[PDB]
């Protein structure tokens, strides 16, 4: 995996950081879109 964030990463919040997951190709098994969007190939999902 690689490391992304999602819409609301967190601007003025705790653990803000890429706690999020891309995923390339498409997202994991357990998981599920935390943005609109994913990425220029990929895909960024949160757990």
């Amino acid at each position: 995996g690689v490391p992304c964030r999602c819409d609301s990463d967190g601007p003025s919040v705790h653990g803000n950081t890429l706690s999020g997951t891309v995923w390339v190709g498409s997202c994991a098994s357990g998981w599920h879109k935390c943005n609109d969007e994913y990425n220029i190939a990929y895909e960024c999902c949160k757990q």
